[PDB]
C-alpha cells in the first residue's frame, strides 16, 4: 500500500518528513512516496485533466484547494472517513480539504539597522522618511496587496474584499524605494542576512532560520499576514483510499505538534497545542498561537480563489512590467 | 551545537538522501544539518557568494557545474587531506573542488502498453519512426539530448566527445516534428508516460522507476543511457565551512553511500560503497553505475560540458527552439 | 614565413607598441605579425576559442580579464620555461596565463587655465565642491570609479581592498548631481578637457598627456591615480600557437619594454626596462609605473575585481547609472 | 616641432597605412603624426567640431561622411591649390572638402570546402538558397546591404540609384530567415568564415583575404561586390591647419599611395597609384579598385548616401532588424 | 501651482511640498509632461529651498516624480490644454504657465495660482549663424529690449519685461506690475530657473531619462 505525496521541498518538507510523513507511514503500514514543486496548480491541471495523475495527496496553499475544488479538480472529502479532520473546527476546512500549517508572511527587519525602534506595522515600513532603510517585497500580490492596504489605514480585520485599486496606489507609491522584489524564499533570507536589505516582507520561517543561523535579524507579527497550506486529494488519484488514511493521521494531533519542533510553522490542528510536546516557549514563537493570530490579518482564500483574486494576480504583472 | 546548511533538489531524491546520508552522518557527526532545496542552485550561489555572506554551505549539483563554479572562484579549494574517504576516491571521481556524490542515468524510457514485446532499444530506435511507432518526448534542453541525438547518427557512446554539435543538431532537427513534447521538469516526464501521453521519451532514471513501482505498465534500457552525477562542493565564505568539510567526509562514507542506493535507483557516488556488502546483487543489477549496466552507456563527459564549446553549444539551444 | 596576429586597442598606444615592439619582435624572429584592434576582446574571445578555431592568437587585455579567461579555459597556460624573459621576471608581473605588458593609470586631470595655482590633488579634493569649485566627469563604470570613491572617503590607497562597495556607491551618490558628463570612451575624455567642458576628470594619463601635447593647458597628477596593466595571454588553440610563445618571449624583451615609454606615456610591463638606460630619468619620472610614481598610487586588485566580489559590483552598477 | 593628430578605423588597415602613408610622410615633411582609431568618426565630429576645439585634425572616413560634414559646415573646403597631388587626381576622386584615400569592396564570400565547384557568383545565387545551400550572413547595417538586396532583385549594377528602398527591404524580409547571423565586426565577419558557422556571406574583401591568407579555404567574387572608399578631410577649428593641409599632400602621393596596396588588399584613393610600378601585376589583380575588379561592382553613391534618403534608410534598419 | 478657487475657497495649496501632500489637499492633479521645471518642483515638494535646487540632483527628483505618480490625472503637452483642464474642472490643481491660468481666469474660470516657489524662467533674443539679414537684426536687436517696448508688453500680456529698466518708464501701472513673474516681490518668492545647468549635458541627460520616467 502506498500514495504519492507531494510539498514545497526544502526544511519545511524535511521537517514534515520526521515529524509526519515517516511517523504515519510506519502506523499505516504503507510507503509515502514524496514529490516537491514550488507551485502545484498548473500540475494538478495538467495531472487531473488527463485522467490519471501521479499525485495523490497535495499539499498547498488553502486557496488552491477551493479553487481545484469549485473547478471539479479535487475530490470532495468524506469527513466521516477522516474522524482528525472532522474535530477540528469547521473554520479549519472546506469541503475538499484540511488545514496542515499556518504560516506568515511578517515584517522582517535587521537589528544592526534598528537597534530600538523597530518599524512595527505596514504604515511603518511606507514611511521611508521616519523609517530610513533599503527595503524589500515580494514579487507577487499575494499577502502584499493586503500590506499596502494596512499601510494606507484599513485594519487587519477590515480588509475584504480587497479595495485592490487603493493596494495598487499604495504600491507605486513605495516602488521607487523598493531595492528588490524577490522571487524565492532562500532570496529573502539571503538579502536580510547580507545586509542589502534593512527590512522587508518575508515568510516568518525564513527570517527565524536565518536568525538561527546567526544573523542579527528579526520580526514582528504586528500586522502580519496569518497564512495556511491544506491537504487535498486530486480527482482520479491512483490510491485514493489510502490517500484517505493517510489525510486522518496527517492531522493527527500528536504528529502535527511535532512539525513545529523542526520548523517554525504553527499546527493545522490547534489540538496539537494539547499534546504537551512543545515547550511553551516554542509554542509562543508560533504564528498560529492565538496570541500572536490576533495580531494579525487572517488572509481570505474564499476572496483569493475568486474571480477578484484572479484578476488582481493579473494586474500585477502590469504594476511589474512598469 | 555546530551546524550546516545543505541544499539538494528535493523530492523523493533529497528524502533518500536524508534517511541514508544526512541523518546518519548528522549523528555521527553531532551536528544539525539545516536544509533547503532548489532546482538550480547556480544563480543563487552566484548571488551569495558575492556578497561575501552566503547562507548555504554545501550544494549539491551536477558535476560539471562544480567546475565551472570552481573555476569562477566561487566554491572552496578542498583540502583532501582532511576529508579521508574522498581522498581514498580514484581521482576521477572527484575534482579540486568537488566530490561525485551519485550516479543517475537519462535513459530511452517506453511503454509497456505500446511494446509488449518489441521495445525500442537505442537512439536510433528512438529516431527510426517508422519502425518504432508513437507518440515521443525529449528534454527541452541540450546536455544528455545532444549525446543521444549523435548516437541515433551511429556514434558510439564511449567515441562521443568532444561533440560534432553541428551533427547533434542536424539529427535533431529531423526528428523534432515527430516530438510530442519537449519536458522541462522531471514530474512533467513522468506524467506523460503515466497518462500514456508519450509511446517513449528519455527521461531520468529514477523518474522512470518511481512511476513503474507506482502501477504504470512502463520501462526504460540502461543501453545507450547517458551516465551522469551529482558532486558535493562548499561555497566559498560559507558560514560554517570546517563543520563542511567535516560533513563532506561523512557524506561519502562508503557505508552512507551504500544506504542511498537502499532508498533510491541511483548509484553510489564513492564506488567503495559496492565492497560494503550492504547492497544486495539483484539490487546493483538496477542501478545506473553498477559496472554492467555503466558498460552499455555513455559516460557525460563535464571537462567537455563545462568547456568554452560547451558553452557555445548550450549557447545554441537557445535558438534551436523556437 | 610564421605568422601570428595580435590583437590590441589601437590608437596612439597600438602604433607606440607598432613601433617599439612589435615591428622589433618580427624582424628579430622572422615572422609576420598581423594586427587587428578591437575595444574589448572578451567577448569575441569567448566565441573564438568555442569555436576551436580562433583567428587571433595573442591578445593584449586588462590583466583582470587574462585571469577570469585562464580560469575559464579561454586562453593557454604558458610554459615559462619556453619564455625565458618572462620567467625572469618578478612573480608578481605575471600570472600562470599571462603577463604583465605595460601600465596605465586613471589619474585626476584638471584644467590649469581654471586652476593656475592649487590645483585639487586628490579624490578628496575632487569630492570638495565647494573648495574646487567646476565642472566635472567621471567616467561611466565602476573599474577605478568606485576606488576613487573610496579615497574620496579616506581610505587608504593601500588599504582599498577588499572594496567596501557600499560605501563606495555611498560617496558616489553624493557626488553624482555634481557630475557633469559621464564619459563612456578615452577621445570624449580627451576632447572634454581640450574644450573646456570639464574643468577636471578622472581620465587616462595617456589620454591627458596627449591633449596636452597638442597644447591644451590641462595636467593631472599621479597622487591617488589607479595603476592598472594590460597583460599579453594566447588564446586557447591559436593556429600559430608555437610562433606567439616566441613573440610573447619578444614582447616583454627589456630593450623592447623600455622603449615603448619612448613613444607613448605608460610604464613597461617588465621593470628591467629602467635598467636599460634606454628611457631617459626625465621621461622615467612621467611614467605610470616609475616607482616614486606608483608609491603614490592605488594598485588595482586584479585579483579582487575578477572575483564575485568584483562581478557582483559591476551588475550593481548599472542599477546605480539610472 | 609642426604636429597633427590623424584618425582612421585602426586595425590591419591603420598600421599598413602608417608603414606607407604616415612614416613616410610624417618623415618628409618633418612633422610629428599623433594617431588615433575610431571604429566610426561621425558621432564624435559632431561633437568635436561644435564644441571650436576638435583634438583631431585629419579623418580618414567612408566618404560619404565628409560629405555630409562639408553640407552641414562642419568640415574644411579644401583650397586646392595648396594641394597639387590631389588637384592632379581627377574631379571624381574628390569633393569640395574631401579627397579619395583609399578604396575598399562588400564582396560575396564563400567557402571552398562548401563550394569547391560553382561557388555563388552573384547576390541573385546569394539568394537562391535552393541552388545554392548553406548557411548565410549579412552586414547588420544597410550600408552595402541594401544594394545586394536590389541586385539581387536584378536590378544592374550601374542602375542602382537612387536606392528603391522599400523594394530593398522587401528583398531583405524575404532572405531574413534564411539568415544565421548579421554580423556587427569586422572580426567577427572574418571568424564566420574561419570556423565554417556560415558557408556564405557579404564581408570586407580585407577581412576575407586576411582569413584566407591565414590558412581558411575561403575565397570571394568582386563580381556585384559593392566598391566603396574612404576619403581624407579636415575639421573645422582644427588646431593644426596648415600642418594639416601639407599633409592632405604627402597622404595623396601617388609613390605613398602606391604602397599601402603592398600592405593590405585595398586600392589606392589616387589612380596615380598605378603608373609607379610599385605595385606589382599579380598584386594589382587582387585590388578592389583595378579597372578590371572595379567593372565588375556596383559604385557606391555617397551622394545617394549623405543625402536625407540615406539617413532615411538608417532609421528604417532598425526598425527592420526585427 | 495653480488651483481652483471652488475646491479651495479658503488654504488654497501654496507650495510644492502642499501639492505632493494628497491628503491634506485631496483633488486631481496634473504636471506637465516634461522635465523642465518640473524637476526642480519635485525637488522643491521634498523640501529643498528655492535659491539651492541647483545642480540638480535628478536621481532624487525622479524618486519624488516616481511617488506622486499615481495621483497625476494627466501629464499635459500644450498650454491650451493645460487650461482646458483647470476651466472645465478636469482638476483641482496643476503646474501651469502663469499666462495660461491668468488667460482662462480673465474669461472668467474660478482659478487662481500662487507665485510662492514658482519657477522664474525666460525667453532670450539671439541670432542665427549665417542669419540673411544680419546686419538688419542687430539694429533690431537694440529695439526690442528698448525700456518703452518692453514695458509695453506687460500691458497686453502677462509676462515680465527681459529689461528691468522697462519698470522706470512708468508704462506698468502699480496694480499690473504686482501680476508679472519678473516684479521684485514675486521673483523673491520663486526659484530662477539656471540656465547654465540645463544647457549642459545634464540638462540633456534629464530629458532623456523623461521618455524612460514616463512610464
Amino acid at each position: 500500500a502506498q500514495i504519492t505525496f507531494v510539498s514545497q521541498g526544502g526544511a519545511y518538507q524535511a521537517a514534515q518528513t520526521v515529524a509526519i510523513l515517516d511517523p504515519s507511514a510506519k502506523k499505516l503500514g504503507i510507503t509515502i512516496n514524496q514529490d516537491s514543486i514550488p507551485d502545484a496548480w498548473p500540475a494538478i491541471k495538467t495531472q487531473v485533466g488527463s485522467g490519471k495523475p501521479i499525485w495523490d495527496v497535495v499539499d498547498t496553499p488553502t486557496g488552491y484547494c477551493l479553487r481545484g475544488g469549485e473547478q471539479g479538480l479535487i475530490e470532495k472529502l468524506d469527513f466521516s472517513k477522516i474522524p482528525n479532520a472532522a474535530a477540528m473546527p469547521e473554520a479549519y476546512r472546506s469541503p475538499y480539504s484540511v488545514s496542515y500549517e499556518f504560516y506568515s508572511s511578517v515584517l522582517a527587519y535587521s537589528q544592526k539597522t534598528f537597534p530600538k525602534d523597530a518599524p512595527n506595522s505596514w504604515v511603518d515600513f511606507w514611511d521611508v522618511k521616519k523609517f530610513p532603510g533599503r527595503r524589500a517585497l515580494r514579487n507577487h500580490p499575494i499577502a502584499t496587496l493586503e500590506a499596502a492596504l494596512m499601510a494606507d489605514g484599513v485594519a487587519p480585520d477590515k480588509l475584504y474584499p480587497l479595495d485592490v485599486d487603493r493596494a495598487f496606489k499604495k504600491l507605486e507609491e513605495i516602488k521607487p524605494h523598493i531595492t528588490v522584489w524577490w522571487t524565492s524564499g532562500a532570496q529573502s533570507a539571503q538579502l536580510l542576512n547580507d545586509g542589502e536589505v534593512d527590512m522587508e516582507m518575508a515568510w516568518n520561517g525564513r527570517v527565524s532560520a536565518v536568525a538561527k543561523e546567526g544573523a542579527k535579524v528579526s520580526f514582528t507579527y504586528n500586522q502580519g499576514i496569518l497564512q495556511s497550506t491544506s491537504l487535498c486529494i486530486l480527482k482520479g488519484a491512483p490510491n485514493l483510499e489510502t490517500a484517505v488514511k493517510f489525510l486522518n493521521e496527517a492531522v493527527d494531533p500528536v504528529h502535527q505538534a511535532n512539525l513545529p519542533l523542526h520548523i517554525d510553522y504553527g499546527p493545522g490542528n490547534p489540538k496539537a497545542f494539547e499534546t504537551n510536546v512543545i515547550k511553551p516557549e516554542r509554542a509562543a514563537q508560533l504564528p498560529s498561537e492565538p496570541a500572536n493570530a490576533a495580531k494579525q490579518a487572517l488572509m481570505s482564500y474564499a476572496w483569493w480563489s475568486s474571480p477578484a483574486g484572479e484578476a488582481a494576480e493579473k494586474r500585477w504583472a502590469s504594476f511589474m512590467q512598469k
